[PDB]
């Protein structure tokens, strides 16, 4: 029981916002003030301990492109309670309205602060494994988020022999950038997780997405490179996207869609 506990008082539970196994998702306000977010547990439907891991998880790892864990309520309900992001997930908004408008430009920089908080991820030598938009927030002015609450997202050697790595999460950074440029798409359209794993493994890989640039599609096709050493680290990948309309698509004109 730590500094980050605190009593369910501060907390107005105010909107839900998700149904879930293990408990539900609030939105609500801190203090009366600060608005968060808040993953409350059904006690009696997993362990503390269980649903505690990832508030353990979040407390050491606070940047600015994750989710910071705000507060928590250990002793049962269990809440854990974190910064809010006003446009769900990145998921919901890229399928969404606002998404309808979303270009490249806007596209890449959310891909950007993600590859951004996947790469404190990466430096923490913490592991994501479910890295996909749909664990995307999205913020007021795109600010995206990692967030956590699927084999199209994830790298063969985790989906296979459980090797999740940050290198897996790559891997799925690379499929969050098919999401991304699909306006949310569901990864190897018309492909089951079977017909998937055994594609994956005989090596293909998702094509350039209607109007992507080859370049990111290569930045893709290396986050999917069956060698998972071979795949780039989010230090590199974020400072792909951050500098990818200078350095990598300097004539990237809008388009249609991107
Ligand atoms: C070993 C596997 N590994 C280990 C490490 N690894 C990191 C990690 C683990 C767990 C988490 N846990 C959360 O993130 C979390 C939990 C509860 C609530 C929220 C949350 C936050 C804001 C928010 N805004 C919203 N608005 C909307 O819906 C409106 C439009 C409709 S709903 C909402 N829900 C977020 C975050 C991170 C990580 F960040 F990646 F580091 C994940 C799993």
């Amino acid at each position: 029981k730590d500094a980050w506990e605190i009593p369910r008082e501060s907390l107005r539970l105010e909107v839900k916002l998700g149904q879930g196994c293990f408990g539900e998702v609030w939105m609500g306000t801190w203090n009366g003030t600060t608005r968060v977010a808040i993953k409350t547990l059904k006690p009696g439907t997993m362990s503390p301990e269980a649903f505690l891991q990832e508030a353990q998880v979040m407390k050491k790892l606070r940047h600015e492109k994750l989710v910071q864990l705000y507060a928590v309520v250990s002793e049962e309900p269990i809440y854990i309670v974190t910064e809010y992001m006003s446009k769900g997930s990145l998921l919901d908004f890229l399928k969404g309205e606002m998404g309808k408008y979303l270009r490249l430009p806007q596209l890449v920089d959310m891909a950007a602060q993600i590859a951004s908080g996947m790469a404190y991820v990466e430096r923490m030598n913490y592991v994501h494994r479910d890295l996909r938009a749909a664990n995307i927030l999205v913020g007021e002015n795109l600010v995206c988020k990692v967030a956590d609450f699927p084999i199209k997202w994830t790298a063969p050697e985790a989906a296979l022999y459980g090797r999740f790595t940050i290198k897996s999460d790559v891997w799925s950074f690379g499929i969050l950038l098919t999401e991304l440029t699909t306006k949310g798409r569901v990864p190897y359209p018309g492909m089951v997780n079977r017909e998937v794993l055994d594609q994956v493994e005989r090596g293909y890989r998702m094509p350039c997405p209607p109007e992507c640039p080859e370049s990111l599609h290569d930045l893709m096709c290396q986050c999917w490179r069956k060698d998972p050493e071979e795949r780039p680290t989010f230090e590199y990948l974020q400072a792909f996207l951050e500098d990818y309309f200078t350095s990598t698509e300097p004539q990237y004109q809008p388009g249609e869609n991107l």
